[PDB]
């Protein structure tokens, strides 16, 4: 497939009540291409006043007796399935927009990101008419049952590293349960989300069920967090903004909260593993999506006996990583999202040598035709150094040493984060022991970054509150109501 | 059954690591009998230092390879089952302790509160080895499964209206899932929980699994809520404090939060209801436990056809209610918990009269000692009155009239709260339409109020976050870890 | 829509391994149009040799590493959803094939039968990748999980009264779980099932996953029931043949068996019901599908106060029911399936008049072409009559009379059958008491033949084994495998 | 613990309606000690007349409105909890009965058999009030929920190899779901079951809920399997008799059938496994309970490289196995159950010698009295040999050679049986490939004969129909009733 050539950006306005509207203040804000630096377009900037309109529209579409409430649960799924069909029809345009806006290689935006979006809508389309309550054999002459009702108006805030994918991961389970949504994409990458607005309207979704409001964090996002008319907020982003999100809920209307926060997730290679396979997977586990992942390997604990040739094979392939333009079919890695992320990544690369790390290859040195950075491999890293404790979100791979299994479990777990973790080995005892000992939400064995629409995903500890994906992602978007009926006499 | 004659309070110390300790500061605080105002005993006052010692003991009991972590899940249930046997053996002592400390009539504490405690422990004893994960058929060559593991150290804060029952509601699901507990009972009523510590040690729970720290809210409670070594907080209490808990959790260590906050629960009576039965059930809905239930049917809506007779019957029933000493088997209504509650109820009663409501009976304090209040009935109450919008945790009944089902549905839902609701009718269509339309976590039909170990209990809107009781109470105390293994072929 | 004129029957051969084949013997059998009595076409007759070829093809399509076994579960679902798209495409063709072969009014076949077929495939298309096993916290140092695997080759035998819907209800959950199918449609109505094989081929199911073999009962069916290479048989039909089915399973393979057998289902109407609504619901409860529903409410119990009035409206509606050609848009009732069924009905109608029952209308045939029977209403029926104890698969409505609730529960439950029951009342107490006291797998309250793609069926006592539809229909088509892995220590 | 001194057999009568009855014919049958051939006692022999009295008592106890049907689900669990306490109190007496009557070593009965009995009753005690139905979001204005009710009278027939444990596995899930039971223990071993009748009465079960009828297969057993008033039969577990059970059920009243039939279970030892550990677990997998487990165990496939060393170590262990009196604390292996089994094993041992297998050890009977057989090991066994097929319910080990995993999977699966499989390896890929490929209801990895109350147990193919143990064991003893209520509006 090919990136669609002269791609007009047709949708740049605010999406409220299935209508395109200008910002209340009149302001707009620029969207940028990270592969050059040229401004792509300008998008209407939502602020608090725009959020108040989106919430009023979402509340009306959720009122009792509305089109969205009375709709058969199975027809909720048919709409989600039809959204997947429209995305598949415009898969090239959407993937082109994702390479243009986020700087991802087009061929993996087409075959990875867009596939996960299509599969997510298809997967949750089947769940809509399969969300069950229960009947309970209760004491006394009573008949007790539960209903899994939708919570209501849901505010959703998503980052920039997977704009279209995170958009699907948020609205698909929310709409599957019958909620209405006010979602605010990252200010850096709002375009694919806004294009989804036209697909949502084309699919047949009732007005006000999904409202897309592009804007900045402290303005439009903080308006969502403290809004008294939003029943539930789903936030995916940094830990510190997550603490603000949690505080805003308790301060305002005690809205229900889930936070996906990521962390410094370990990657454990053992001597038993196939080195050719472990090198490539731990490479993709940290370098994929220009390293801007929280599942990112970052730390790579390698056993004593294989540490040397592991680094040898890492830098070997890390030097063939074809950096270049996203629209080029040869490009493996595109540029970072913006300058500030392109900057504070290089502070930490300079911090690596400033604390004593054998910088093998890497260090940054690409023609500034964009926001590109040279693939970097550090070694002789220790738990003390700053590059081991804070996340990088860049093509920086840090390799460490370990001897005992018991020492690598403590070293991997000694972290207030804990989103994911990986183990590479063929011993079944050590694979089961390490996986069961990890304080992380997802543990991969002999693989990395293997996400699926069917499997729940979330973080332990401070990285954080809640679960997404799979069936368990639906519990986040449902409210349990118990009904107890007095009956003349109970039997059975 | 009779009250324990010369009830000595044997356990007045802080319970950490299965050992009775004095407070780090040496302070004690008094405990009073609300029926006479006399001081019953003094109890060691836990503060921040004692909380810190409890958390480190609870954390040590939860570390890998400990007795509580290595113990069979079925053996966790054996311990909860043994605890229920000990509560059953000392049922009269604990009921007398609840009556003397809390003012509940002894027969009600024996047959209602103590029965709920025993059935709660026996219920969750059976859940321990039945908490199941799932295996998921993901795309590709993968074997994906999930584990449901304990959260960690759980901080628990409970109020004074059902001291022993709230104690069991909190620790039973937490222990069932394998966590450890630091629990702070209300400063008004710490005696039942301290006696449970002795039963906890007698049953054979490992040291540090349950730690009980009697103390005050701003000192002991706030230290629990802001502790960075506590993974999860479960709070039951006022909405104003509940806001401070969710806030302090976000700015500290992003601990998971459970809130049970209650509300202003409506009770709808249609003309096609067993009038004599509805009068009695709505009478118990307000007056049970001295009106100090969050499920209190504060606003009783009556259809206009039966309004005058329902008022006349409710007033006669309220004039017959026996207020007196809790130890007297004739007593139906004990005192309020303290002078703070007593004063806030008397002021609200004054507000109802000043705003035009018809004081049908009562409205004044009873006697000179204790905190007894006359059973009070207000008629002609409208939605805008203060007594109709504010929670009166006291023996005050409020009767409002309505005309149509759609009118009473909007009025009953018009509330920041949504904990509980009830409808009394013999029409199946009215019963199902109203129960489906209520914005409340529990809806009762022709009853008030059937709670049970099997039925989930929570609230909509600002009445709480999450659920207690039943299977769904377990989900608050487990965290999901997803494990994905790369496999050679996969055969579906 | 309109019936496709001069419909050409194109598929008349045996469908094995996605190939149309002739009989191994060469024999063929005729298919008739029961509205005009003459021959539609000729269809290949499958026998033991042909079933053997089907089983061998189904066994190969299920072997390890095959396309069907290696297929992602979500891709099994998209195949089922493509099949629903195709059925929707040829909807008017299949409805015309169902009116022509089965005598159903075309609009009823279009808007009811095929609406259920499409929704059934779409519903089970969503279940394919959501069949979850479980992980269990067993005692000892063990990790235990379960896999829900397909059983294997499933033999399926269906009757003639809902040929396309029966076909869908059988293969949809079977394919959803990953099984392969050898299905034998009723010899009276094999056409629409054979057309499905063309849609199966077009949708892209692997060869041999579905094998459709038209033939006769004691030949093709008995070969299926006794075949040693078939893992599970699913039979829907008469009770007597069902006894032969389970005997063959025990005599041969110990294959898993589920049966869907007769009904003689009671319909209970109380005086407080809306008589206009109940008269029509209980009228469709008997007369729908020419009275040839196992769920027929052939025992209408009416409260004494409304009996003679209920009889009058039931009589007036019966004489108004338009009987005629199914292709005619004004036709409500078509003909019976064949001559054998036509004779048994009249021999039971004459059984009622030879005994005490009062014949209010109809009672005889209509002409010569087709097997049309007048809409018939019997009054004053008692439990002793043959007409109240034997299943009448015709348009014969019997109206009994009762006085008390305890009486009608006793009379309704007095039956070796127990597939279905209905209650019409606005009182919640007698609705819940009667519905709980019924000995039937489905109880309808203030409705009747309201089946859905969700919600199980049948199926109590001698009326069935196991359940179809809903999630529980999947339980019949999976086998549990427990895997226990020894681990070093185990915690949590 | 030591065997009960002398031990009197006090309960030798038929247990019906909580009363001890004589046989209707007055006949008794002897019970023997298999270690000495001497007669222990005589027991009333139940026949068709006694079964009819038991079914009548079981039907009345199941009557609507009876104590057993009105009892809270939680109180059904309390009774199971009390029965476990009584079994624990009399653990030594029941262990001595199992040893004296069944031939098991006393310490094995005490620590293995009765531990399983106690844990089984305790496990299902917790399930009673946790059997949940579901509420279903169906299309249209409908409210649909399911109730899981007891089936009714459950006939149960169990074997002699694990008398008390089979008794608990049968009645615990049946009583947990609220059924009533008519159970026939094996004629060889009725003593433990009859003693349980005394504890059942002492625990406080209502009369007629459990009825224990000692007798023979063709008399008492065949009357149960063909009884018209029995709703469900659960059988265990000879395959030949299992065919008669499923056939008689279809011929009688189409009662529901669960079968737990035999097996020739493989044990696959790979080269990369702990050899000393695998030799011992494969030894116990064959020789435990005198080789009288259907979870044997017989066919041990060993990889070629370790074949001869595995064989030598297995012979060394077999020559050391201590055979002698069950009461002697040093005994590892008691006698066979009776002369019929004794002769059956010696016959098959001759078949192995005549067919060319290498008799490395054993092959003869031990002593002149009892039914002791030397621990016997066959090497150089091949698939075609008679001993490689055909269940040897005795202390006979057979060791087969293999290379390549694909070969051993095809050979281990080459069986009409499919109850159990095991694999010993440290490679996670081999362990997961084999366990997923095995056609068996239970696969063990690096262990054998684990088994717990929490994990379901059953057979593939002709090894059984359905599942016992775990949550899935409850699915066999419940009937799903769907209730659908038409509602006015319907919202999410
Ligand atoms: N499937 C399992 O879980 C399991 C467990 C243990 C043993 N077994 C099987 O038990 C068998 C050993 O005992 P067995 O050889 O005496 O088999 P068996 O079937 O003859 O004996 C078991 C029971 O079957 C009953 N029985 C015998 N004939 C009957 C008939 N015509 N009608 C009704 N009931 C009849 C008897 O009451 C007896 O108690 C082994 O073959 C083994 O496979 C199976
Ligand atoms: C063929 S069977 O289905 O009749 C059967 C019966 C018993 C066992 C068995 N065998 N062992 C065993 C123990 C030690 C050694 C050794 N060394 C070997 C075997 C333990 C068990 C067992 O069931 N435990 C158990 C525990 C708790 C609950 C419960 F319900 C059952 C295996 C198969």
């Amino acid at each position: 497939p090919s990136p669609t050539p002269n791609l007009e950006i047709k949708y740049t306005k605010i999406f409220i009540n299935n209508e395109w509207q200008n910002s209340e203040s009149g302001r707009v804000f620029p969207v940028y291409n990270p592969a050059t630096g040229e401004q792509v377009c300008e998008v209407q900037e939502a602020d608090k006043a725009d959020i108040d309109k989106a919430v009023q529209a979402a509340r009306l579409a959720f009122s009792l007796g509305s089109v969205w409430r009375r709709m058969d649960a199975s027809e909720r799924g048919r709409l989600l399935d039809k959204l997947a069909d429209l995305v598949e029809r415009d898969r090239a345009v959407l993937a082109t927009m994702e390479s243009l806006n986020g700087g991802k290689p087009f061929l993996q935006a087409f075959y990875v990101d867009l596939q996960g979006v299509i599969k997510t809508f298809r997967y949750y389309a089947g769940w809509a008419d399969k969300i069950h309550g229960m009947t309970i054999p209760v004491d006394g002459d009573y008949f007790t049952f539960t209903r899994h009702e939708p919570i209501g108006v849901c505010g959703q805030i998503i980052p920039w590293n997977f704009p279209l994918l995170m958009f699907a991961w948020k609205i698909a389970p929310a709409l599957c349960c019958g909620n209405t949504v006010v979602i605010k994409p990252a200010e850096q990458t709002p375009l694919s989300a806004l294009y989804m607005g036209a697909l949502i309207k084309e699919a047949g979704f009732p007005p006000g069920v999904i409202n897309i409001l592009p804007g900045y964090g402290p303005t439009a996002g903080a308006a969502i967090a403290s809004h008294i008319g939003i029943d539930k907020i789903a936030f995916t982003g940094s830990t510190e903004v997550g603490k603000l999100i949690q505080e805003a809920a308790g301060r305002s209307n005690l809205k229900r909260v889930t936070l996906e926060l990521g962390g410094k997730s370990p990657n454990i290679i053992f001597a038993d593993a196939d080195l050719d396979y472990a090198v490539e997977q731990a490479h993709q586990g940290v370098f994929f999506n220009q390293g801007q992942c929280c599942t990112a390997g970052s730390r790579i604990f390698v056993e004593e006996s294989i540490y040397e040739e592991f680094v040898r094979r890492s830098v070997e392939r890390a030097k063939r990583r074809v950096v270049g333009s996203p629209f080029d079919p040869t490009t493996e890695q595109g540029p970072q999202i913006d300058k500030k992320q392109y900057n504070k990544i290089l502070e930490l690369i300079q911090s690596g040598v400033a604390e004593g790390a054998k910088l093998e290859c890497g260090g940054k040195g690409l023609g500034r035709k964009g926001f590109f950075i040279e693939p970097t491999v550090f070694s002789n890293v220790t738990d003390d150094m700053r590059i081991a404790k804070e996340e990088i979100f860049g093509p920086v791979q840090e390799i460490l040493r370990f001897k005992t299994m018991d020492e690598v479990i403590e070293r991997a777990n000694n972290s207030d984060f804990g989103l994911v973790a990986a183990v590479f080995t063929n011993d079944i005892n050590k694979a089961l022991t390490v996986s069961s000992a990890m304080q992380a939400g997802t543990v991969w064995i002999n693989c990395y970054n293997a996400l699926n629409a069917q499997s729940p995903f979330g973080g332990f500890k401070m990285s954080g509150n809640g679960r997404e994906m799979g069936e368990f992602g639906l519990r986040e978007y449902s409210e349990v109501k118990t009904v107890t009926v007095k009956i003349p006499q109970k039997n059975s």
